[PDB]
């Protein structure tokens, strides 16, 4: 209506329904845009966010439509604190989907977890739009078991500076290429090599990658040459698409269409 641009939504509209939990900017809500559909409602802590540059992006991200890309419907900007409205997900974090031993997982659930991503990730990649802080933690899961790809390009407008600098006590150290580690070069073989320790990830139900080793000492050991090993459940094709993803070189690291190429092959031989 009249005084609201295509990003922007009433938040007269929303009706609030359950607590769904906390996360880097503050609480996410379940609720219902105009009575009938199901959003995710995250209230934005102020202070958090590089909030008009987040805006301006917002249009962008607006337009980042694809099955597997937690969908952006809009926010609410006229206010204290903002709304980001998203799709909901109704099982949540992946992170804490993989960590719960009851599902009982096949491998080949596994792999379909990995192309749901990887499909994501060719989509993001074709459009040049970068990801920045791919992880298990960032993947959402809806009702219907599918993984969804979330907070994509949403590091950029974090202010807390131990999350924004390589060696922050919250820089994402565990995903990192040793060319991040060392210097900062990110580019789409940095988002590559973070989708390997995803992969990792999903194979190993949710360990912690590195779990023995401090940030130092895993930037370390990878800056040495030396990298994440076969989870069990991970075949020899499986880990050979991961580990792919790990080349010291960044241009001898795969594109995401060449790795889901390598997935659909494996899910056919498999
Ligand atoms: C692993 C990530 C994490 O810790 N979270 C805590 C806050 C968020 O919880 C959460 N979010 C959604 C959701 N749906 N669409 C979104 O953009 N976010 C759904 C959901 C469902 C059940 C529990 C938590 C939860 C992520």
């Amino acid at each position: 209506g009249l005084g609201y641009g295509s990003w922007e939504i009433d938040p007269k509209d929303l009706t609030f329904l359950k607590e769904l939990g906390t996360g880097q900017f503050g609480v996410v809500k379940y609720g219902k845009w105009r009575g009938q559909y199901d959003v995710a409602i995250k209230m934005i802590k102020e202070g958090s966010m590089s909030e008009d540059e987040f805006i301006e992006e917002a249009k962008v991200m607006m337009n980042l439509s694809h099955e597997k890309l937690v969908q952006l419907y809009g926010v609410c900007t006229k206010q204290r604190p903002i709304f980001i409205i998203t799709e909901y997900m109704a099982n949540g974090c992946l992170l804490n989907y993989l960590r719960e031993m009851r599902h009982r997982f096949q491998t080949q659930q596994l792999l379909e977890m990995c192309k749901d991503v990887c499909e994501a990730m060719e989509y993001l990649e074709s459009k040049q739009f970068l990801h920045r802080d791919l992880a298990a933690r960032n993947c959402l899961v809806n009702d219907q078991g599918v993984v969804k790809v979330s907070d994509f390009g949403l590091s950029r407008y974090v202010l807390d500076d131990e999350y924004t600098s390589s060696v922050g006590s919250k820089f994402p150290v565990r995903w990192s290429p040793p060319e991040v580690l060392m210097y900062s070069k990110f580019s789409s073989k940095s988002d590559i090599w973070a989708f390997g320790v995803l992969m990792w990830e999903i194979y190993s139900l949710g360990k912690m990658p590195y779990e023995r080793f401090t940030n130092s000492e895993t930037a370390e050991h990878i800056a040495q040459g030396l990298r994440l090993y076969r989870p069990h459940l991970a075949s020899e094709k499986v880990y050979t698409i991961m580990y792919s993803c790990w080349h010291e070189k960044a241009d001898e690291r795969p594109t995401f269409k060449i790795l889901l190429s390598n997935i659909l092959d494996v899910m056919d031989e498999e």
